[PDB]
């Protein structure tokens, strides 16, 4: 495993959900399309780490490959003004760079949302923190990894 896969598996070991594995693929998953085609899966299934500004700190969003993050109803959510985070920031905040963005192992654990429609799938993709890294996953151990809270993120 390259290193940011590595620092993905890593975490995961430190968390204590080790037995979950990063795969680096032969073939692209750097979009949820491209995810979703290398492993047999559902689009829905792919979980994209979205990160944003917010005033006081970063957010991380994690969205279904089928949904569109909803700012607006992110920014309610947070109870404050978001941006989507410029290539750079996703950088320096997380350490990995975008189409790689895992939702573990980060400079800094950002809070986290999670797409309601994920708890549809029995087992969902997240990037492994490259465009050829994902590591498979149900979501309930998603939400002990992240901590995050459930959410309506769609637009739709
Ligand atoms: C799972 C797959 N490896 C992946 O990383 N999916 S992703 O959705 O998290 O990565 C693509 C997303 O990064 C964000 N993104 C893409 N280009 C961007 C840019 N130029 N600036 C800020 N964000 C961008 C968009 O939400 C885009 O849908």
């Amino acid at each position: 495993l390259s290193p940011s896969a590595r620092r993905v598996q890593g975490a995961l070991e430190t968390r204590g959900f080790g037995h979950l594995k990063v795969v680096e693929l032969p073939a692209s998953t750097r979009t949820a399309k491209e995810a979703a085609q290398a492993v047999g899966a559902e689009v829905g299934q792919i979980v994209k780490s979205l990160v944003f500004v917010g005033e006081k700190g970063a957010y991380l969003f994690l969205v279904s490959g089928k949904n569109r993050l909803d700012l607006g109803k992110a920014t309610r959510l947070v109870g404050g003004p978001l941006r989507q985070a410029t290539p750079e920031e996703v950088r320096e905040l997380t350490g990995f760079a975008i189409g790689g963005v895992p939702p573990v192992g980060h400079n800094t654990p950002l809070p986290a949302y999670l797409d309601e429609d994920l708890l549809g799938y029995p087992e969902v993709w997240a990037a492994g923190g490259t465009p050829r890294a994902l590591f498979r996953a149900t979501p309930k151990e998603l939400l002990a990894l992240t901590g995050a809270q459930v959410a309506d993120l769609k637009e739709g």
